[PDB]
């Protein structure tokens, strides 16, 4: 069952990290509103003016890719970047929108380097000029409804912190269930 | 959100984290039942049920939406349902979201003659002692109780604190299954 197939918890966390992860997952399971989700992510993840954090709940295709955004839960992507992303249909050129939700974390660099299209390259240049040339995306999908969420965090630093990556990866299914409560 | 329990050992904390993590992945009724039975029947002849209900304005169950039996006796559930015991059961009067309620303590404080009649009947059916955990959500519109009948309710302080902490997550799972 889905409870048994829950992604495995991290091995080798410090006592401090284990306690933090327990706090995070316990708290996430109480989030009922957009306001609470944003405050929670601000509280546990926000670090600096240069932060780039967003959570997106989407309707999925047969490869667990987001076909339609159901709910966008912004924390620190620039307001006008989202406008531009909508206005210029970036979802069609953004390599991160092609991820198969429910796989492990995806470092942007690995997808950005494999760009072939001039237009994909243009999007990546534009993203870079907005502080989003590097980053990491965590994901989770429900088993019994075709919805899933991605948690994106900009910058090189998060992906190089092994403990944080493992912790955020385990938190992500809980953020997804929160997003589903918020969207309902 | 209720606070994490203080004073757990590292292995107890890890156990609780595993349970909350697993609970947050439950999407089906079969999954919730299997989860409760496999982890909570840590016991022998302890009797376990989860009930999801709509709440009145004092956080009491006013309508049962989902009964999720684990190990309440078939016969007791038959009797309870057939004789409308929910009316007279002091455990059904809990303000959902409060800390654990030990049945003995609640039973001794019951004044109504109907209440006292129910208690005697529960006792002769092996349902005389137990503990009930609870949680409420959605602006206190709905809530669940996790009830465990058995020998000495709150003996194992760490386990009681762990189950209290887990309960809101079991409630959210029940809500997912019932909606
Ligand atoms: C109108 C709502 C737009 C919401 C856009 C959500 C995009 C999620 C995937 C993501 O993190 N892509 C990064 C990669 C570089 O630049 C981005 O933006
Ligand atoms: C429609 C009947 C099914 C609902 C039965 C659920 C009862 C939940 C409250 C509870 O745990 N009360 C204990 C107290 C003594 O004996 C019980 O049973």
């Amino acid at each position: 069952g889905s409870h048994m197939n829950a992604r495995p918890l991290p091995a080798g966390l410090t006592a401090s990290q284990q306690w933090t992860l327990l706090e995070w997952i316990h708290m996430a399971g109480h989030i009922e509103t957009e306001g609470e989700l944003k405050a929670f992510l601000d509280n546990i993840l926000s670090q600096a003016p240069s932060d780039r954090i967003i959570l997106v709940l989407g309707r999925l295709n047969n490869q667990n890719q987001i076909q339609r955004m159901e709910k966008v839960l912004n924390v620190s992507y620039p307001s006008d970047w989202l406008n531009q992303y909508s206005q210029e249909n970036f979802a069609q050129h953004d390599p991160i929108m092609r991820i198969h939700l429910g796989q492990g974390p995806v470092i942007w660099e690995e997808r950005f380097s494999r760009a072939k299209g001039s237009e994909e390259k243009r999007f990546i240049a534009e993203a870079s000029s907005n502080g989003m040339g590097s980053g990491i995306t965590f994901s989770a999908a429900s088993d019994r409804n075709n919805v899933g969420s991605i948690l994106s965090i900009g910058g090189k630093e998060p992906g190089r912190n092994a403990a944080l990556v493992a912790m955020l990866n385990c938190l992500t299914p809980h953020l997804h269930q929160a997003a589903v409560r918020i969207a309902n």
